[PDB]
């Protein structure tokens, strides 16, 4: 594994959404990963559908909550693997409205063949994240909500609550940290990320890390 790495350098990365009063956050970490592995894979960049899942996923529970498991699960068995474009399905759930389910002729922007869990190894995981691009991932939240810059040392560690987007990390640094895009806008946090401590299990961000499989 590198020293660093950073996948918003490196062109994976889509901008910093906001899932406003929903309890959403499952599907932007499941599509921000899914972003990931298909603009490593070698496609255009292009920023996918959270209300395609917050409407139309079937396991999960719209703003009501849900697992990146069970909507990579949906994705592959449900909707033919197929994940459409922010474009085709735009996210209209900010102020808790829940619509119906569309699906219709919506441009397909990605599609994923299956997905893959890490395992509890902050090192396998770096490494992984280095390789294969940004990972779908659960924390503790608790520390978050007043989370106002810099890098969290003492993350409250007790119970998964949220999903967000491990894009990087950067061990050339006192201490250590990784970087994760959160889903609260580009006005929260480091310009939307949070800098975490690597090596500690902050936040128990190494307990339910996974990737889709593109091809
Ligand atoms: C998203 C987290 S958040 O940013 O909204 C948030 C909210 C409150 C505290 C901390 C973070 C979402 C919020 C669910 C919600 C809905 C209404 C009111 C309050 C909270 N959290 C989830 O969807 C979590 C995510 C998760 C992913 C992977 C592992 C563990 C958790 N999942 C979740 O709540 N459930 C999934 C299983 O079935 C029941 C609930």
């Amino acid at each position: 594994a590198p020293a660093a790495v950073d996948w918003r350098e490196k062109g994976a990365v889509t901008p910093v959404k906001d899932q406003g009063q929903c309890g959403s956050c499952w599907a932007f970490s499941t599509i921000g990963n899914i972003e990931g592995q298909w603009q490593v894979a070698g496609n255009p960049l292009v920023s996918l559908s959270e209300q395609m899942l917050v409407s139309c996923d079937t396991i999960d529970f719209g703003c009501g909550g849900g697992l990146m498991d069970n909507a990579f699960n949906w994705i592959v068995n449900s909707n033919g693997g197929n994940v459409f474009t922010e474009a085709s399905y735009p996210y209209v759930s900010g102020n808790g409205e829940q619509p119906q389910c569309q699906m219709n002729g919506h441009e397909i922007g990605a599609a994923i063949t299956d997905h893959v869990d890490l395992p509890q190894d902050e090192d396998a995981i770096a490494a992984y994240l280095a390789e294969n691009g940004p990972l779908a991932i659960a924390v503790d939240a608790t520390s978050f909500m007043d989370y106002n810059g810099g890098i969290l040392t003492s993350c409250t560690s007790e119970q998964l609550d949220h999903g967000v987007l491990l894009v990087g990390y950067n061990d050339a640094s006192n201490p250590p940290y990784w970087i994760i895009k959160n889903s609260w806008s580009n006005m929260w946090g480091e310009d939307g990320y949070i800098r975490i401590e690597k090596g500690t299990n902050q936040c128990l961000m190494n307990q339910a890390v996974s990737s889709a499989v593109v091809g």
